[PDB]
DNA sequence: TTACTGCACAGGTGACG
């Protein structure tokens, strides 16, 4: 019940002031509100950029308002660009905000100061360095060597709401992997060009920052290659009039044959950077690096070790212009009872409880188990128990005539045991998948002239591909180019496998003077996990068979998720406790954002049908939007239910609340808990209970969907959730967040970070790259 | 083992040839 934060006090925030003078933006007296706010964001980014100063916007009311310093001398007032031309007419009274004071309207503004303002000592520390603005702050001496590139450890730095008043500072450790020679000034044209959209640290001397390569200059670093007044002056040149005082060595002695590269300013200028200063970011991610991917990943001691010691060390004293502020050394500690999981629902009436007599731990670990063994009993089994309907699998033909026929057979084994209600009985059928050419144009043409046959009878489809790309930072647009056409043109259902993991699970013998495919085991997959992972997660669930449902009423009636990526939106409904589960894709105008009109089309829609299916009359709705929610989205949500309330659909005094769930959150906030020191653990740091949670805030909480008794290695990552809008209180949309991250289906002996709702928005997009 | 779970990055935007 003991938990520490990584929320720090600020100190000498009194006579710290921030003066503001708010302007509005006559604009166009048309508002396309989806456009209208994308422009008043885009001046107050431009401007931010271009006068260096902590510009904020202020929404309320008319949503215009934008918050000029008033410390920035002269100011343009009306600004070109924007399609109409916009004009800002000062509201007057100049604003000078105080951090003493209770909570306003003008919060907002305090903390991009604050948050502005705070990060000019560390930036003037010559013992760190930050790759951009917003970003970490890095030690110049790397953690560790790692054989070729380097490991440096950062701690990023937020503003935030202190639950005891005032104000704080939240913070976490983080991990960046930089080659640890240069590019090098004998890199020859070819090689630069080879570097396009990749990253590098440049050691400008005592200033490094980091950038995206755009371009390879047309000239090497002793040739002229700009002009510093009239005169051809070469970028060596420039960097020797650009050093202070005792300038490092090798700012002033660079090779005159190096090549350079170009990047482009926040302000869209161009520059040019030395190759032989510049030391390419490893994107680990993008090239498959694991045994680096070890090393980000921190045990709870260290993580508190790491980011305590930076606050000690660097936010000890602080001097902002004639102030001293300081952050405490002792992090935000609290006392709190922490949620206890749901009580669930199987087959054949029986409940699953957590056991409030045993200790907490040994309880988790027993509820968690017997979400899996239950499912498995076949006296208790799935809480929706009943035969399929027909079903298809569809095979590429090279498949088909190896190892297909062996693999269909232990997969459908497989379905029968673990839903034995089922009957699952899919017809096997094949595309000419070496017809066409393999690309994804080609292997969709074989698999649509399969559809167009009419071969696919039956709605539900699970379809074997092949994999195209790897990288696991891509896109496979194959898979949501064959759901959106058999989805759209077809009335299909369909699931996804791909023929890789698979096949590594057979192995051609020789029985009975005939070949055969059996199942092997070495290394590559693990075929008898897989074959029930996709049992669950692609059959089961691909038909709506939930294995266990909430047994008590949620907080909200209805709760819905809400994705909009690469012109694709997805919208998740949960009503009852997960007896009622759906999911609609639709295509989106803009790439990540969804029009008010949308949002309140596909809502009505899809809560018209299911609404005689809830029989309690409804009237707490919660949305809760994966990452920040945008005015129309919050407009259009509003409206559908305003509706509704007055046609009699819900009750006449419903409510809707918008949360954003921020997964990766810009305040990313850690907790841990206590232990007896114990030699390998002398201050006996731990992971946080399953069930922690706090609040900052009305408007910002985390809950802990994964922790302690249910975590292999690393530290539990709280989920921050932020309130958009709406009545509910922030404890309370905590608390069903929880409820929602224990309907663990894909996995149900395990935790999960995400609540149900966006979990299936992630499962239905997966970046949907087409349509 | 991407059938699947966590942690990692992802977030946050002032600099700087
Ligand atoms: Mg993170």
């Amino acid at each position: 019940m003991t938990l520490e934060t990584t929320l720090f006090p600020l100190e000498g925030l009194e006579g710290l002031t921030a003066s503001y003078q708010l302007y509005a933006v006559k604009g166009l007296s048309g508002l396309d509100e989806t456009e209208y706010h994308k422009n008043v964001n885009l001046l107050v980014r431009r401007l931010s950029f271009s006068m260096k100063a902590p510009f904020v916007a202020l929404s309320r009311d008319g949503e215009q308002f934008i918050a000029v310093p008033n410390y920035v001398t002269e100011f343009p007032v009306d600004h070109r660009v924007v399609r109409a031309m916009v004009k800002l007419v000062p509201t007057g009274e100049p604003l000078n905000l105080r951090f003493d004071a209770a909570d306003d309207e003008y919060d907002g503004l305090r903390l991009r100061y604050l948050d502005f303002v705070l990060q000019q000592p560390l930036f003037a520390n010559h013992h760190l360095w930050q790759p951009g603005s917003g970003q970490p702050f890095f030690h110049k001496k790397p953690l560790k060597r790692l054989d070729d590139v380097d490991l440096y450890d950062g701690v990023s730095v937020r503003a935030a709401k202190h639950p005891e008043g005032g104000f704080g500072i939240v913070c976490d450790a983080r991990s960046k992997f930089i080659t640890h020679t240069p590019i090098g000034a004998r890199a020859d044209r070819k090689r630069l060009g080879k570097l396009i959209n990749r990253s590098c640290l440049y050691k400008m001397g005592d200033h490094w920052y980091q950038f995206r390569i755009d371009a390879v200059s047309d000239w090497k670093v002793g040739e002229p290659s700009l002009f510093e007044g009239n005169v051809p002056i070469s970028l060596a040149q420039q960097l020797v009039r650009t050093a202070g005082n005792a300038a490092p060595k090798s700012i002033i002695d660079l090779d005159p044959e190096g090549g350079a590269l170009e990047y482009f300013t926040s302000t869209n200028e161009r520059r040019m950077a030395p190759a032989e200063l510049c030391f390419l970011i490893e994107d680990t991610h993008g090239r498959r690096a694991a045994k680096l991917q070890r090393q980000t990943i921190l045990s709870p001691s260290e993580r508190r070790a790491r980011v305590n010691g930076f606050i000690r060390r660097y936010l000890s004293e602080l001097n902002i212009g004639g102030a001293k502020l300081s952050a405490g050394a002792r992090a935000h500690a609290f006392f709190t009872e922490t949620h206890m999981p749901p009580a669930l629902s199987f087959g054949n009436g029986t409940v699953l409880a957590p056991d409030t007599s045993k200790d907490r731990f040994q309880a988790m670990q027993e509820y968690s188990s017997m979400r899996r063994t239950m499912m498995l009993d076949k006296k208790v089994g799935f809480f929706h128990q009943d035969v399929f309907p027909p079903q298809t699998l569809l095979l590429p033909e090279s498949v088909k005539k190896s190892w297909g026929p062996a693999f269909a057979s232990d997969f459908v084994g497989t379905v029968q045991e673990l839903y034995p209600a089922g009957g699952y009985r899919p017809e096997i059928i094949e595309y000419r998948d070496k017809a066409y050419g393999g690309g994804v144009p080609g292997q969709m043409k074989a698999l649509l002239e399969v559809a167009e046959r009419g071969e696919i009878k039956s709605g539900d489809v699970l379809v074997m591909l092949h994999r195209i790309n790897g990288a696991p930072r891509a896109q496979d647009k194959l898979a949501a180019m064959v759901c959106n056409e058999f989805e759209k043109r077809f009335g299909k259902r369909v699931q996804v496998i791909h023929s890789d993991s698979p096949g590594r699970g057979y192995k051609r013998i020789f029985k009975n003077d005939k070949p055969t495919y059996v199942q092997q085991r070495g290394r590559g997959v693990n075929i008898k996990g897989y074959l029930k992972g996709a049992a669950l997660n692609k059959v089961c669930l691909g038909n709506s068979r939930w294995p266990f449902v909430l047994r008590d009423p949620l907080n909200a009636d209805v709760t819905i998720g809400i994705d909009v990526k690469n012109n694709m939106a997805v919208f998740t409904m949960v009503a009852e406790g997960g007896r009622i589960v759906r999911v609609q894709r639709s295509r989106s105008r803009q790439r990540e954002q969804l029009l008010e009109s949308q949002v309140t089309q596909v809502i009505t829609e899809m809560l018209s049908k299911e609404l005689p299916e809830i029989k309690k009359q409804v009237q707490r709705v919660v949305i809760h939007r994966d990452g920040r929610a945008w005015p129309a989205e919050i407009a259009g949500a509003r409206k559908t239910f305003a509706d509704m309330a007055e046609s009699g659909l819900i009750a006449v005094d419903a409510d809707v609340s918008v949360f954003e769930v921020l997964k990766s959150s810009p305040a990313p906030l850690r907790l841990f808990s206590f232990e007896e020191p114990t030699q390998e653990n002398p201050k006996g740091v731990i992971n946080p209970v399953l069930g922690s949670w706090l609040k900052l805030s009305e408007n910002d909480g985390y809950i802990c969907t994964t922790g302690a008794p249910l975590l292999l290695q690393g530290t539990a990552d709280p989920l921050h959730v932020r309130k958009a809008f709406g009545p509910m209180a922030i404890e309370d949309a905590l608390k069903d967040v929880f409820d929602l991250s224990c309907l663990t289906w894909p996995k149900p002996d395990s935790c999960m970070r995400l609540p149900l709702t966006i979990k299936l928005c992630d499962i239905a997009l997966f970046d949907d790259a087409a349509e």
